[PDB]
């Protein structure tokens, strides 16, 4: 019969803390901080490549005005505090009654706006060359609707 028995005493482990509570929570996400150039802006460099200076209305009725929207931006794409903008009138006729108001310089970042008014005397086109800072120059189109 089977006499080759082991009779070995099973050496076992006492409390091995096998079970492990699941640590599965994270810390807080990284936040932000305050901003500069909000008041004490720096004299950096602008670049109209990232600037939106346009007017989408080549129509001027006797009584209304067209406002050209120029938002100047830096070369880095930040809000320009302010630049210089001059007018330049490209005209063929003198029959037209083009009312050129002053350039409205608002408290807004890079946003310049100017209202060009027209009286219905003639029906032609007039382009206004906006001379920015002594670096870049642009030009917009005003069209009189008689």
């Amino acid at each position: 019969g089977p006499l080759g028995s082991g009779s070995k005493i099973k050496l076992e482990i006492y409390n091995e803390t096998d079970m492990a509570s699941a640590s599965g929570y994270t810390p807080v996400p990284s936040v932000s901080e305050f901003q500069y150039i909000e008041t004490e802006t720096i004299s950096n460099t602008p670049s109209p490549d990232l600037t939106v200076m346009s007017i989408d209305k080549s129509v001027l009725s006797p009584g209304e005005s067209a406002t050209i929207t120029t938002i100047v931006k830096d070369i880095d794409g930040n809000p320009v505090n302010e630049v210089h903008i001059n007018k330049t009138v490209a005209r063929e006729n003198l029959k037209g009654l083009w009312d050129y108001g002053p350039l409205k310089k608002e408290n807004v970042p890079g946003k310049y706006t100017q209202v060009i008014t027209y009286r219905g005397h003639s029906n032609e086109r007039i382009d206004i060359s906006f001379k920015y800072a002594m670096s870049f120059t642009k030009e917009i189109s005003i069209r009189g609707r008689l």
